[PDB]
DNA sequence: CGTCTAAGCAGTCCGCG
DNA sequence: GCGGACTGCTTAG
């Protein structure tokens, strides 16, 4: 097998690399790597190295990396560009792995751990580490074992050994329900004291040194706590054994409001699962506790125990250890579903970066572009300082707020990357500028043709057409990977709908799920067998199809995110290829394309309908258009359709055979107008929307920009067994909206779109009547809480104090002097509840950490003083009023002359 | 901590004769 | 009451 790196570090003048050798063994080596950098030189001087603009360069080979770094400094002092890859480990990887890396995940040691720390005086601060570590569970991917390190003797209590037999039993048997599939994989080690636990842990770590280190909040809690505790007990040298190169560094992580410290472990790649989740899941959650995320992703019940966590070990050590093991397993289960570790390895090895650098699209793209240019003996420019400057973005059409009955949508495939490719936007393809007209003049095709030689964007930029730039070339590669995975995702989705249909008629037999690849559309033979399967089999198949769909989604969306990140990186001042001319070439071209195609679609549809000046495009945002299909449906007549699916077919065909050809023609003309390199504006049909045939549903409504709802029957070729709501921007989609309120508003919208005014009124009346029975958590608002200190004036709100911050200050007074009460964490999320006039808390709201029950000290008082009336008006009635006025509907029945009877 | 801009709504403060 | 200037938060793309 071909070799591949595991980790790489620069330590002084040495590269330290852990790698898999040609025999599949893990190895480590120290290499005194001599880097090269570059300077411009005279043309008379013969060289094979050229910068991206074709100017000749001389290569400078340095005795060591510190010499190369010192040279860069002196070049700045002189005021001359020092070219080349200044991150010497990326250059090392590029020299050492000069081929497309093929990696074998089975050789990569992926460690997942969690620690427990009993603490009587509040949250155990990692930087102090003053309390014993009393449990570690550490799962190793190579061994496939959970290694459990259990402290039996502590100043906070002596306990009995954990019992695997009790752990396996049902909760209903008094057990902990540790899943049976991991029971046999647990290696349990009790310890007499904390020193021996820790020494043994470090010896184990030495034996089985993580390459990828993950877990939940490991980077901000577990790692710094372990490091600092070992440091406190044994000294620094012992703690540095967590690094294979015995090198660590306290790293300061800064944001807008403050800073925190983490421990960098040289020769380990830390991918904290909470951060993988936030980057790759495309969710925004009310809470990021493992309990909350586990329940959301896996539908497993919250880990239930009595008393505070600080007393759990002494009261129920059995449960304490079991829950520590289950916590590690839940992370593995989330990853089995989401596959973020797989994704990270894929992207990291593709770009040839330290795996942990996948969190930074700038670093990822810098590496991809560098490797691409180095292949042609080209030399990358030096990174420079730029002041942050605002620049213009997308166009968004102002919609007329209303109901809209039949709607077809279309949008560009990979909009911004396709613009890059079409126009040929790249640092080295800049050909010059042209004299710009107002955008409106390009949109309406009255402006002079920008160029007869170069490829243009209406921001004034021109690009070479003779050869693809490195940015278009490399973006195309990733786009092509994205397209492949999206294919698998959509197949699994369509396959899921076939199973759903079949579940309407399950067979009465005993059988098994079919062994199939859900990434490919089911053959006729498979469809036939599915029609004969039991519900049990079909449900197992649906689960597997949906798991396949999730895996395709992870793979496709994050490749989408990467290529879109390059468009944005051009407007980031830390990017080597930062250029506002290129960033705005993309956004301004995007603005033109949307308004251009709006004009063309309106013109086309007025022609087919025989009208003039009618607005068929009702809305658009960035790269999308929403087209009213009412007139299309009415030309055939609703009476002529057999069912809903009949008109959906009709619109799908109309979109495919009439709309898309017309759109393509419009865009080909625009490509000629801008003289672009290649026509790549592909605006495919997204959604087909409308009410159920024969119903009084309104189909859809807009309230404003970025706020709408549609009843969708077909999405990107997926024909649903049951219609699905596409809701954007409305309160049902916001993590700040109470859980139960999200649910109720969605049901109100469903009724509006599917059933009509009377149905909505019946539901509203019921919700208003019963909502006071809803659990307090389900009706609490949610907000992030920043700058709590700024607004705190002696425990009370200062000027301009935000509502949620006021809530926190109320909470802080209510729990004052109590070290055991949960503290609100600056920058994290809180639940927020309004309080009625005259409450003992002395203010109008209270807030507490999200994902938690409010502390028992004050719970009963909060429940007693909760303002249900204010809550209802603010979170439910107000948004509903917004939806219904926009839709021209009433949520409460207005009096009529029939009331006389 | 980690690409980008556009733009919505909640709430504070205060004007609006 | 609403709305504008402003801060804060959160989405859509
Ligand atoms: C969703 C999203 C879009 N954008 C920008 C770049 C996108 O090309 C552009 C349009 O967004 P989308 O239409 O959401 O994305 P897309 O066109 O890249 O992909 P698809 O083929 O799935 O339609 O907006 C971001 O910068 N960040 C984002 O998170
Ligand atoms: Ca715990
Ligand atoms: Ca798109
Ligand atoms: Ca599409
Ligand atoms: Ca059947
Ligand atoms: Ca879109």
């Amino acid at each position: 097998m071909k070799e591949f790196y595991l980790t790489v570090e620069q330590i002084g003048d040495s590269i330290f690399e852990r790698y898999i050798d040609s025999n599949g063994r893990e190895r480590t080596r120290e290499v005194e790597y001599k880097p090269s950098l570059f300077a411009h030189c005279p043309e008379s001087q013969a060289t094979k190295y050229f910068d991206i603009y074709g100017k000749p360069c001389t290569r400078k080979l340095f005795a060591n990396m510190r010499d190369a770094s010192q040279w860069i400094k002196r070049m700045e002092d002189i005021g001359l560009e020092a070219l080349g890859m200044d991150d010497f480990k990326l250059a090392y990887l590029s020299d050492t792995y000069n081929y497309e890396i093929k990696y074998d995940h089975t050789k990569i040691r992926v460690a997942n751990f969690d620690i427990e720390v009993t603490s009587p005086d509040g949250f155990p601060e990692p930087s102090q580490a003053k309390h014993p570590i009393d449990a570690i569970t550490h799962y190793d991917s190579i061994d496939d074992r959970f290694y459990v390190f259990d402290l039996l003797n502590s100043p906070y209590g002596n306990v009995e050994e954990w019992s695997i037999e009790i752990a396996a039993k049902l909760q209903e048997q008094g057990g902990d329900e540790v899943p049976s599939e991991i029971i046999d994989k647990i290696i349990y080690m009790p310890f007499d004291n904390e020193k021996e636990l820790l020494m043994e842990y470090l010896n184990f770590w030495q034996q089985k040194t993580p390459v990828i280190l993950t877990g939940w909040n490991v980077e901000s809690f577990a790692i710094p706590y372990v490091y600092n505790r070992i440091k406190n007990i044994f000294g620094e040298s012992t703690a540095k054994r967590l690094s294979p190169h015995r090198k660590t560094r306290v790293k300061v992580i800064e944001n807008m409001y403050g800073s925190r410290e983490i421990i960098t472990l040289f020769g380990i790649s830390v991918l904290d699962y909470i951060d993988l989740y936030k980057k790759f899941s495309f969710t925004n959650q009310p809470s990021y506790s493992l309990d909350y995320i586990s329940e959301f992703e896996l539908n497993v019940g919250k880990l239930k125990y009595d008393g505070p966590i600080s007393k759990l070990r002494e009261s129920n050590h059995q449960r304490y250890i079991s829950y520590n093991i289950i916590a590690v397993y839940r992370v593995l289960q989330i990853d089995a579903k989401r596959q973020f570790i797989n994704l990270s390895l894929d992207m990291g090895y593709y770009a040839k970066i330290q795996i942990q650098s996948v969190f930074s699209p700038i670093k990822t793209w810098d590496a991809i572009i560098f490797n691409s240019l180095k292949e042609q003996n080209k030399v990358i420019p030096q990174g420079r300082s730029h002041p942050v400057q605002p620049y213009p973005g997308a166009f968004v059409k102002e919609p007329i707020p209303n109901r809209y009955k039949y709607v077809m949508s279309f949008d560009l495939t990979s909009a911004y990357p396709s613009i890059i490719r079409q126009v040929n936007i790249s640092p080295e393809t800049i050909a010059g500028t042209f004299k710009v007209a107002p955008l409106h003049d390009y949109i309406n095709a009255v402006a002079e043709r920008p160029s007869d030689v170069y490829s243009c964007s209406p921001n004034g930029m021109m690009y070479y057409k003779d050869r693809d730039g490195v940015v278009p070339t490399e973006i195309t590669k990733v786009f092509n990977q994205r397209k492949e995975h999206k294919g698998y995702m959509l197949a699994a989705q369509r396959n899921g709908e076939i199973i759903k249909e079949a579940l309407h008629n399950p067979n009465l037999s005993v059988d098994e799920p079919l062994d199939v690849d859900y990434r490919f559309d089911f053959s006729d033979e498979i469809k036939e067998k599915i029609k004969k399967l039991s519900a049990k089999s079909l449900n197992e198949m649906l689960f597997r199809a949906q798991r396949t769909e999730v895996a395709g989604m992870t793979a496709q969306i994050n490749r989408k995110a990467l290529i879109n990140g390059l468009a944005g990186a051009l407007g980031n001042v830390w990017f080597r290829y930062y250029d506002l001319r290129n960033a705005t070439a993309i956004t301004t071209f995007g603005q033109m394309a949307l308004q251009w195609i709006e004009r063309k679609v309106n013109e086309y549809l007025n022609e087919v309908c025989g009208t003039e000046g009618e607005a068929f495009v009702l809305y658009g945002d960035t790269d999308s258009i929403y087209v009213s299909a009412d007139k299309i449906i009415d030309k055939v007549g609703e009476s002529k359709f057999r069912d809903t699916n009949h008109w959906v077919d009709f619109l799908d065909k109309f979109a495919r055979e009439r709309m898309e050809p017309a759109i393509d023609r419009g865009f080909r003309e625009m490509c000629e107008y801008m003289n672009n390199k290649q026509h790549l504006m592909f605006m495919d049909r997204e959604a087909i929307a409308g009410p159920p045939l024969g119903s009084k549903g309104i189909g859809g409504f807009w309230t404003g920009k970025k706020r709408y709802a549609l009843n969708v029957w077909d999405m990107e070729g997926t024909r649903y067994a049951e219609p699905k709501l596409k809701i954007m921007g409305l309160e049902t989609q916001k993590s700040s909206t109470p859980k139960a309120v999200q649910k109720a508003l969605k049901e109100c919208i469903r009724r509006m779109l599917q059933e009509g005014e009377e149905s909505l009124q019946e539901y509203f009346k019921e919700f208003e009547k019963e909502f006071r029975q809803l659990n307090y958590i389900s009706i609490a608002s949610v907000s992030s809480a920043n700058n709590i200190a700024k607004y705190d004036v002696g425990g009370f709100p200062g000027p301009k104090c935000p509502f949620h911050i006021r809530g926190i200050l109320t909470y802080n007074r209510a729990i004052k002097g109590n070290i055991d009460a949960p503290q609100v964490v600056e920058g994290e999320k809180v639940y927020v509840l309004p309080l009625r006039e005259g409450n003992p808390f002395g203010d109008k709201c209270i807030a507490w950490p999200s994902g938690t029950e409010i502390t028992d000290l004050i719970k009963d008082d909060v429940l007693h003083w909760m303002d249900y009336t204010v809550l209802l008006e603010k979170t439910f009635i107000k948004p509903l009023e917004g939806f219904t006025s926009a839709a021209k509907l009433d949520y409460e029945k207005k009096a009529s002359l029939f009331d006389m009877f």
